[PDB]
């Protein structure tokens, strides 16, 4: 019954879920002065030009874009990454004002939502392999601020009433992730954890530097389905976040 209300948030999920109080949990704030500058990190690939969408559907805490993932088309590699990682969803994060909604945070500042694109590592057999593996799957995060439309969200946005409902999913074919991505791929990267339950400790995060704009418009529609569906950040514990720049 784990959600994001007062009963059931992420302050209860320990209960169902004792790795919420893991050595690697996500989301985490990102300080900037913290985070070490690593020269060995290579630059990101982001190869998405043959990316097949199939659907969107409202699983009650989100909503996610599903791909076809049954041979490479879009693919994430190099970075932190040794291999090649699969895209098999991308979903957001929001919250009820402009404020907050996102899960990572950056030297304390909240963004208004969060993308995050799902990949999971070949040399596995499937997803569901993928994720109890501690190199299973790398999550891309991109920082939402309100400003300017982003077009390349108009599409997912219009179709958002026709899976108002729990449960529900349409056709989604031929969108573009492309039009997601900001100008520039700089990185910080960390080890972590899915930040939904089952919080598996299977993620290579890397969060972009660079947010996109939408608009207002945009995110009010996000909220006709649901609101406040972050998690907060989590403490960093033996760790260190690493950046791709400075
Ligand atoms: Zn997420």
């Amino acid at each position: 019954h784990w959600g994001y209300g007062k009963h059931n948030g992420p302050e209860h999920w320990h209960k169902d879920f004792p790795i919420a109080k893991g050595e690697r949990q996500s989301p985490v704030d990102i300080d900037t002065h913290t985070a070490k500058y690593d020269p060995s990190l290579k630059p990101l690939s982001v190869s998405y030009d043959q990316a097949t969408s199939l659907r969107i559907l409202n699983n009650g805490h989100a909503f996610n874009v599903e791909f076809d993932d049954s041979q490479d088309k879009a693919v994430l590699k190099g970075g932190p990454l040794d291999g090649t990682y699969r895209l098999i969803q991308f979903h957001f994060h929001w919250g009820s004002l402009d404020g907050q909604g996102s899960e990572h945070t950056v030297d304390k500042k909240k963004y208004a939502a969060e993308l995050h694109l799902v990949h999971w590592n070949t040399k596995y057999g499937d997803f569901g392999k993928a994720v109890q593996q501690p190199d299973g799957l790398a999550v891309l995060g991109i920082f939402l601020k309100v400003g300017s439309a982003k077009p390349g969200l108009q599409k997912v946005v219009d179709v958002l009433d026709s899976i108002k409902t729990k449960g529900k999913s349409a056709d989604f074919t031929n969108f573009d992730p492309r039009g997601l991505l900001p100008e520039s791929l700089d990185y910080w990267t960390y080890p972590g954890s899915l930040t939904t339950p089952p919080l598996l400790e299977c993620v290579t995060w890397i969060v972009l530097k660079e947010p996109i704009s939408v608009s207002s418009e945009q995110v009010l529609k996000f909220r006709k389905l649901m609101v406040d569906n972050w998690r907060p950040a989590q403490p960093l514990k033996n760790r260190q976040i690493k950046a791709s720049f400075k």
